[PDB]
């Protein structure tokens, strides 16, 4: 009973911070918070997901999470449940994602905190002073996983051991305000100067007539695009790197170059990365002088060059492959979609084909960048994204979620599909799955043979709504009214693919 | 090219301690040993298994090892590695199964031991001594892993950071022998004893006349079976408790009546587990006295009691449900057969049902007791009881191996159906899906729904035979050929189960 | 040779990233860096201190570092080094004090990084890659060490496991800029207010005229200050505190009042401490209002009122006790004093005595309060100070360093005092021991029996200045020329300290 | 009150397990079964012991593990508590010492367990159960403790948060008989065979015929001794190896000799050690032939001549040096008594004079080989060795107990002679300080200057006898009256060694 009382705290103060969605598993033990979760969510207070996996739940909670940007519990119920939720807090931890783990009796540096409640203990006589402490500790494992005083968001496990109120007006018990985290630094924009926009970047207005190679993640701060293959074909004397930049070879190749010096611009704390040469570090740029003419003319005409040569030789192409399906999702995009995009072939093939990201919210898992949980982190980031339009109160139809995830992914993480009637499902998320049977050592010998798995069939096992589509199709048929959920299979060839890029070469 | 050295040195002593399985997962890195492992598989002298699924992997080379008893590897290749390998890990910690973790840089007290390699350098003039530390560390892992010495088998972590003779007729670099455990323990057996048989117990010739209640992993080591149902009717004055018991509510309750003595025996220096009443702990018993004959007839008549009621009650019931279908199976089976529990409700319905274990090597993850890799386990358990089929030589058919799942198990672990035509795939191995659509906290609420998942369909999409089948046509088609893997789904209900439980209790 | 390469890199980073001392013991093992280390001592770029105890290493480097404020070294080299630096370490990550521990192959969380580099590899086709990776980490280890981006400076583990140029003009090879953490709140002055300031307090200029009870470290933002013995006297309604205040029976009593509403205002991320009503948590205050002129002139009559009654029970005590030798250090210390208390007695004594802080530094070691290294804490910064002041070109005498210190904490790190004739010491460091025989459950059973250790001769044997001194002389004798480190004795009552508390009260 | 109930339960299980001494420290924190600990001691079950330093408190317990083979207790009560322990816990692993460590809220991997108890509920409906609970848990800790299941005795941490009868008679809770770990190896005697004894070997009468080199604290099995300075001079074709040898040079050449095979036999599991190539491993010997008559002629041969050559050179040289003292030391004793022998200097200079420990209990803290705590480990082992003798009931006086230790580490655990008139003092310790200014890289620059510590001076602070001897008044004074403790300082030089080692070599 009085861990029933700390309970309805616990819950109370995490919803007071901003949790909205919780997500739960079947388990050996009781829950922790359970009876105080379900009880918030038959009050419509937050609304629980269940999942039988432990480790799509993890997967779910980050697309839950990334789709809206707010905190998100996890309760574990098992003794294969810290083990099987590793995967998605490595991710958190990467990818700085507010996912809070809760338990009642592991996961060692990944965290920003471990903490553990008191028992509860029966007596009234301090029943305010149980409350204070139990909301304070609430609130702290809130502020470690929002990043609220670190700027440095990150799962957090949250034990508690197994209704006096909070604050006036729904406040939280300890209030963090919005903390500023300023680091400046003296960059000379007269030197040739490219900005590298990475996984987790912020927007600079004072950068945004440069020359820009941004990841799909990345927000753009401005519109003077750069093409990752007009990359190598440039010789930028510096480099303003913002956020985590991993995708591209050539920046690989660049970020390495000791000849040019590279300055890192982060959000938040977290050091500079992959490049050796960083010759400072700071959160914004204080800029004298201005690009050459010249400068931006060429890095222009190189932009050009580059995106005419893979939209001539995707054009002119035969076959059907991945970087077709990739070029069909980016052109059907429009402002107000969210697009999620696996951490392999898709996140690389929707840069290759030069997405113009303005306008789109992109998620991808580019953390630890494995395809598990794929399907659930879109499953969850649209389910999050539609309840932020819905709170909005527009008549709208909800905006549009459409993943793209390739056929090894879909399979490896179908059982994302298997959502109980009992269970909160999108209203409008279409999962294109490109087929081509691949991926992208001996390991490799399983991508020279077909895995040849009848995608319809599967989807049909789970009873999602599949069709399957030519590439052709894909823009109109992400129009098409469906289910709440549904899969778009584009069947692509595989064999083509060198004489592809060969042709883009050549063309280069 | 001196990690090329090493990495053929640590291969070759690996397979001279045993090792004829490896496991290896496509990765951002090459593979710890990968060239080296290949070369090995080429000549024949192991075989890799390639997965996807990180945790798949690992119970996969769980079911190997638990197979024929020998100690398996699995290389790590990718950021997510790691934590996707905790839940085997565990697993084989606990079900003390020698799996061997293979890195190329945090799985802490799980292991029983964590090595790392010194990496290798350029020095031909001392080939000699590199040599020796290399096969000793390696000795060092296996001796670690099937507990050579500590008779505590177990997972370990072996990091190799990234050819010179062994022994002369391929022993191993440092020899163990057999190591024998020996705490005997004086116990009375006049006094009205019975034996609980539990995962991982041993057998005792001298207590082979007393009433055993035996799990269905634990090896008999007599006839004189105890049903568990007829334990809440008897009152002995003495448990004599092997291996680690946990199926059971009676047991449980009688384990923990501070009014009955408990004298544990286990076959390694684990410490008596569920009961906090151990007079004693050992590994073997040294008797005087011999059972009142009036206790063991009421023992057996309670025994045939208890099997009668069961066995009526269903043939009785108007609906096939999962203890149907485990009963059946039971029925079904024949010496020299595998035997492939789920670790849910199919080990403990085959239980009930009163299944007859001599002769049949019966496999359960009790350890963690999670459906996490079932299907997986199943197929490595296979394989691995198959290939020591075919070294003894025997022109015969390989046995049968035998799975009983449940739907949820099977549609959370179906992606460890999908193994490329690359890969080993077991020869007889039939899987039995009992769907009644359930299990066995507001988690619940998806259980009292049916997921209505099409197995049919998603056999289908794995292209793996599958074949609908009644319960009464289950031993007749566990005997027809098919495929080298199979799933024969049986239909279950789940309405009736309350009612056929209340007849099984008004039958007692 | 080439892990030669690497530690002179590492070595010549480190000196440009501020470390001035380095600690190192003899070892088992070759040192991390030492022959780089000393080649650096030899150059007079750093200076090395050898002790034989790694426990009083440890405090050595964390007195180094807190006496002028910059990040130190202690280098590793035996099986017993991480152990015994477990408790400095502890300190540090209190303390928040930048301590880099080098090792060359188990802290876990108590560091703010564990970073090892790679091993020093025969390559100079790419020197310039590996002098860039090499400076780059030891940037990253140095700025999280001294928080240059987390404002949360810390100690940090660094493994070399075993001259290419770094910037232009000793620069850095990643600058990181003064980093600005800002996080306003608003309070309304017009309420009651107290300022409770406690270590690692930030100065706040629009507070400066609130009544502040300022424990002995805490820097001093005005000058109304609040005496401890007041507080409980006083009915605020509100409480704004700095730092972690943990020194005051009556601070512990107010902070627990759920009535009164804590504003917490720290100069790092770490989350507000003590109280479980912390209302809100910032950096700064943003104020409005003013204090009530009745509320300035309660506090300041409490406050006059507390410090007579102090003062006048001390002068009216027949016998010399501990608090009277803390009064008597207190009146004696002038502006550019360094203080450095003991965690025990010693900060409590002082803050009872009244203390005025401004123009003195004041060191203790209250992140976890041990007696431990208290020795060498002083000895530590008695020489950082010093360099410090030698680097200011001043010809004056070098600044003083005064120690209090308790008989009991002499007596268990009085092996701190053994310093080699090859080792630098302290110019101007005194060394007061308030010798009572005890301190401040049957642990206790002690405290009621002296010790009866000789300190005059325990200072012969170290063959360190030692002097018995009455308190009256204490100050006197504080101005008076003797050797660089010399230890005043003053003789303390023990039995009549109920008396005179009780006096105290008496007088309140 | 239940949190009284239940240190009760768990003080008397650990009296029942063989506890008999615990160590404790005062406190932050009330100690983990404190009120139930001096309980104990008022009514003579065990006797407390009680340090200020927390690192001398963990010596002490060794000391007082080793001294009689008995599992003892430390309790902790601050937050510099862990940290402080961390480098006897090491020792206690390294060495196999059954040191219990008892918590109240951290070691890793250097535990045996780490076993935390449920806190005291108030339930009077269940005391049958909670005292089952604690006293089975007990149990546990001591059986990791002492090894009674894994032959791996070692340190074990035991956390109680915070009269039921226990088994009549003053059993335990739950018995373990004594095991027997077998690991049987077939070894032929006719190859010519040296035995080389290390730290923690066991005793083997088939092999006591053998040349055998072994240290100090090695039990012998027979009376055929080699020098340590023969071995070089000799080519063995085969090697015994006991226990875990790490003393010296000569060995470790042999051990890794490849064209040498090494039998390694262990009494626990634990792998062999300083050997790569190590043939086989066991626990015993299983002999067949017989050793040649030439080859143990050569051996006894050699023997008497590195013998000699070692006493006639001490004998001639005209300078007392640290060997000679060791010498002196070990004519001096008798059987009966207990030598305690610093882990530097004294445990090698006593090998290499050649000491006959038939009869003589020799404890050196060689599991890490650290200077510290070696006094307070000297105190702790004379305490628990005469315990024991009293135990007995013999009226004879107390055993001696000898301890032979270096200035150098004498001065840096000098504090361990702080004993409170409220502590138990042995009866019959005599430290013996060898004094020459030095030990046995720049850290090294301190040995090549004296500390210059005045040793007299030191004891006469802590008030111990102390008395200046010349090396030939060493035995008579070993035999004269004294205080219970006492040290005999004898002066020793160190710049004639050189000379001493050239003249012993020019002597081979």
């Amino acid at each position: 009973n009085p861990s029933t009382t700390q309970a309805r705290v616990v819950v109370d103060e995490l919803i007071r911070g901003g949790v909205r969605d919780v997500v739960l598993c079947p388990g050996s033990r009781n829950a922790p918070l359970a009876f105080a979760l379900q009880d918030a969510d038959r009050s419509g207070r937050i609304r629980l997901h269940v999942r039988i996996d432990e480790r799509t739940a993890g997967y779910l909670a980050i697309g839950l999470a990334i789709g809206a940007g707010a905190p998100v519990c996890v309760a574990m119920t098992s003794g294969t449940a810290v083990a099987n939720l590793g995967p998605a807090v490595v991710e958190a931890n990467y990818a700085r994602v507010p996912l809070i783990v809760l338990s009642a009796n592991y996961f060692g540096t990944q965290v920003r905190a471990s903490i553990s409640l008191g028992l509860a203990e029966d007596a009234p006589e301090r029943t305010s002073a149980l409350n204070a402490t139990w909301r304070s500790a609430t609130c702290r494992v809130l502020a470690a996983a929002t990043g609220a005083r670190t700027a440095n968001a990150g799962p957090v496990h949250f034990d508690i051991p197994l209704t006096p109120p909070g604050r006036p007006a729904g406040k939280p018990w300890t209030y963090t305000p919005p903390v500023t985290f300023d680091q400046p630094l003296d960059i000379d924009l007269s030197v040739d100067t490219v900005v590298i926009s990475g996984h987790g970047a912020g927007v600079h207005p004072n950068l945004a007539a440069l020359p820009t190679v941004a990841e799909p993640t990345a927000p753009r701060s401005g519109d003077n695009p750069l093409h990752p293959l007009a990359l190598p074909l440039l010789r930028p004397q510096q480099v303003i790197m913002l956020g985590r930049p991993t995708l591209h070879r050539p920046v690989s190749v660049l970020l390495a170059d000791a000849e040019v010096p590279v300055f890192a611009l982060t959000t938040g704390p977290r050091w500079p990365d992959v490049s050796g040469n960083s010759q400072a570090t700071g959160t914004r740029a204080v800029t004298t002088g201005a690009p050459r003419p010249a400068w931006l003319d060429r890095c222009a005409a190189m932009n050009r060059h580059a995106i005419a040569a893979v939209r001539e030789q995707l054009a002119a192409h035969p076959l059907t492959t991945g970087l077709h399906v990739a070029a069909a999702v980016s052109h059907a995009l429009r402002p107000g979609d969210q697009l999620v995009l696996g951490a392999s072939n898709p996140v690389r093939d929707v840069a290759l084909a030069g997405l113009d990201t303005r306008g789109i919210r992109v998620r991808s898992n580019r953390g630890v960048a494995g395809i598990d949980g794929t399907v659930s982190t879109a499953i969850g980031a649209a389910l999050a994204y539609e309840g932020a339009h819905e709170r909005t109160g527009s008549p709208d139809s909800p905006p549009r979620t459409i993943a793209l995830i390739g056929d090894l992914t879909f399979v490896h993480d179908s059982s994302g599909l298997l959502i109980g009637p009992t269970e909160p499902i999108p209203r409008s998320l279409t999962i294109v799955v490109s087929n081509d049977n691949g991926g992208g050592d001996v390991s490799s010998r399983i991508f020279g043979t077909p895995h040849d798995v009848d995608v319809g069939a599967l989807c049909r096992a789970y009873h999602v709504e599949s069709r399957q589509i030519e590439v052709d199709e894909l823009g109109p048929t992400l129009d098409q009214p469906g289910a709440g959920m549904r899969v778009l299979e584009v069947k692509a060839d595989r064999s083509s693919l060198r004489q592809l890029h060969a042709a883009i070469k050549a063309a280069l």
